[PDB]
């Protein structure tokens, strides 16, 4: 029905419709800013002062493999998500985000099924950055 919630989960949950396009937005910095479907609809912090991170070219989630997440206490404050490497099924990756600014760090690897088309996307954010993401079918 879904993959397990990566990250964490203490904060407040987003939840955000693939569109038929079959789109995953995010911004990123040394961590995960913010996730969405659109680019209008990233869930997680405002881009305010120096923070909030870059858009990145969107994860195209029907030619999505499988994602690598970490996860951990980010140095300047609170356990998020920091890194996420998603595997195509081209056999390429792109690894937004970063492993580098984070200790106590945890790893979490799922692969999606063949024909489980990703409907919705989960996201917590507590206003600052992305604690978790789930996929759901
Ligand atoms: O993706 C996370 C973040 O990554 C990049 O900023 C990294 C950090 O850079 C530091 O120099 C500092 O600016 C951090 O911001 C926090 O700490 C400062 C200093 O106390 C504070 O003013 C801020 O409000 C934050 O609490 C950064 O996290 C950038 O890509 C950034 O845009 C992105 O959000």
């Amino acid at each position: 029905m879904g993959s397990p919630i990566f990250g964490y989960s203490n904060t407040q949950q987003s939840q955000r419709v693939v569109t038929a396009d079959n789109l995953m937005y995010l911004r990123s910095g040394f961590a995960i800013d913010a996730i969405g479907t659109t680019v209008n609809n990233l869930v997680g912090g405002p881009v305010q002062g120096t923070n909030g991170g870059v858009l990145r070219a969107p994860i195209a989630l029907d030619q999505l493999q499988s994602v690598e997440v970490t996860s951990g206490l980010y140095n300047w404050g609170g356990y998020h998500i920091v890194a996420i490497k998603f595997t195509m099924k081209d056999g390429s990756s792109v690894l937004l985000g970063s492993t580098h600014y984070a200790s106590n760090k945890k790893v979490e690897t799922y692969t999606v099924p063949q024909g489980k088309r990703i409907k919705q996307i989960n996201v917590w954010t507590g206003g600052w950055l992305v604690e978790g993401f789930q996929f759901v079918y």
